[PDB]
């Protein structure tokens, strides 16, 4: 139809943000497949986006499985999500040095607390190990979360909209 044509509407925005994560976390999750995913809120991540391969792409769940897949050149790294768009894959993001993160954890998780402690994001690991997804905020983690639990989590953190009237203009950035 002809809604779209001239904008999109931020609620919408964040509601597939939510189920492209979803989605695609559990596509590889069941597959066995790492990923890191962190979503950019009031902190900015513009350096760290800096430092992956730019993607400026809309979000979708088949992008998001495409990037991770093993032994290509955009899996080895963070996706960052800035606004509605995945900005870039392959970023760095700062590893965190603390002695509570339990060892049998591998580099995804302890970026993922890295780039918690020093931001507002919100970020989403995929375990290649087990399968678990695991999610970090505030310098903590959230292990092995259940499908329910993820998406309150995510609702809570990554929606700011009710239900209103749509509009193009809601809540310009
Ligand atoms: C200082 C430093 O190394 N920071 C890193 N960030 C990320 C997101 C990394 C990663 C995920 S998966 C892989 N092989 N490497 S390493
Ligand atoms: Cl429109
Ligand atoms: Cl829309
Ligand atoms: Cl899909
Ligand atoms: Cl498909
Ligand atoms: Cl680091
Ligand atoms: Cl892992
Ligand atoms: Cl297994
Ligand atoms: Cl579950
Ligand atoms: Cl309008």
């Amino acid at each position: 139809g002809p809604l779209g044509s001239y904008g999109s509407r931020i609620e919408r925005e964040q509601h597939h943000l939510i189920e492209s994560i979803e989605k695609s976390t559990q596509y590889m999750a069941k597959r066995r497949i790492g990923a890191l995913i962190s979503v950019a809120r009031d902190t900015g991540m513009d350096d760290y986006i800096e430092t992956g391969i730019p993607l400026n792409a809309k979000i979708s769940s088949q992008l998001l499985i495409n990037i991770f897949i093993p032994n290509t050149p955009l899996h080895d790294g963070a996706v960052i999500i800035k606004g509605n768009e995945i900005a870039s894959a392959a970023s760095y993001l700062p590893l965190s040095d603390s002695p509570f993160l339990s060892k049998e954890l591998g580099t995804r998780h302890r970026a993922a607390l890295g780039i918690s402690e020093v931001t507002d994001s919100i970020t989403i690991v995929v375990s290649e190990e087990t399968g678990g997804i695991s999610l970090t905020k505030g310098g903590e983690l959230f292990r092995d979360v259940s499908e329910e639990e993820l998406h309150k989590i995510l609702l809570k953190e990554l929606v700011t909209v009710t239900a209103k009237k749509p509009s193009i203009f809601s809540k310009w950035k």
